[PDB]
């Protein structure tokens, strides 16, 4: 554990958290666990909330590893973010076999709304959708998409809010770094347009996986993102090729520039652990110490 805590630091200015992404197979090994406790205010669970590890055949749900999340979190005091509901990655070949519109989008809700009422009151936000977005903007051809069409997003958001009432409910993506890219304006305008027309979406959540020198333009970008009209936005995936202190510091400087920013989630706590572990990009090194980008952060805070 580092001795300053960034979450402390992070309350003071006025945000609600600075979090990892985390599951049981961290919290149990080596220092993750006392890392979470004493530096982190929230968790994201890595994988045991996904479509695979929670209803791997139809119908006969798997929450062994999201109950021990969601139970080390409420011990511990940690505010949990659900992730994720309705995503193409990582989805049961039972699911994208069907090519019926009622049939999946009862399936969709079916998952929806379980998982979502058996943790009922103690999430703090969820990301119902992931993904949805091309490149270019247009909306991503998904199964979801392909069978029942753009109505899907509604139908999934709707059927959030209605399952629980008291969870923030966002939509998350990936690539909206920078002002001037296709799909950082089009999540913009599609978000605005949904909400004209009452799809209860809270937040919008940018995932954050930058390339050196990359934190300069986030700064620019998440004013932008924060002009769709959403009570929240949140940086929910970060991390950084090479882990910097000049882009670390520039995404939470992002992040304390705009009120609806309610916080920063990091895709995991030591670089060996990351998904990208190549290049390094996490805040702890291998050995579990903090790095220098670490303390950046928290001098910046402070």
């Amino acid at each position: 554990q580092a001795a300053q805590s960034v979450d402390q630091l992070i309350k003071a200015r006025g945000k609600v958290y600075f979090g990892v992404a985390t599951d049981q197979n961290r919290l149990t090994t080596g220092k993750n666990a006392a890392i979470i406790q004493a530096n982190f205010g929230q968790v994201t669970p890595e994988n045991s909330m996904k479509w695979d590890a929670t209803e791997p055949s139809q119908g006969n749900f798997n929450f062994a590893g999201a109950d021990y999340l969601v139970n080390w979190a409420q011990q511990n005091g940690k505010l949990i973010r659900g992730h994720t509901l309705v995503w193409h990655s990582q989805l049961p070949s039972w699911v994208s076999s069907i090519t019926d519109k009622n049939t999946l989008t009862n399936v969709m809700k079916n998952h929806i709304t379980t998982l979502m009422t058996r943790y009922k009151g103690k999430i703090r936000a969820w990301d119902v959708v992931n993904e949805a977005f091309n490149e270019d903007g247009s909306l991503r051809q998904t199964v979801f998409l392909n069978v029942i069409g753009e109505d899907y997003i509604p139908i999934a958001f709707q059927t959030a809010r209605a399952a629980d009432p008291n969870a923030k409910l966002y939509i998350n993506d990936y690539n909206l770094d920078s002002a001037s890219y296709p799909k950082t304006q089009a999540i913009v305008n599609r978000v605005k347009k949904w909400r004209a027309a009452g799809v209860p979406i809270d937040g919008i959540g940018s995932q954050t996986h930058l390339s050196a020198g990359q934190g300069a333009s986030v700064l620019q970008a998440l004013p932008l993102l924060a002009s769709a009209g959403t009570p929240e936005v949140a940086i929910t995936e970060l991390d950084v090729a090479g882990a910097s202190s000049t882009d670390y510091v520039n995404v939470v400087n992002a992040c304390l520039n705009v009120s609806s920013c309610v916080g920063i989630t990091v895709w995991g706590v030591a670089d060996p652990d990351s998904w990208r572990a190549s290049t390094t990009p996490l805040l702890f090194d291998g050995n579990f110490n903090p790095k220098p980008a670490y303390n950046a952060i928290v001098q910046n805070l402070q």
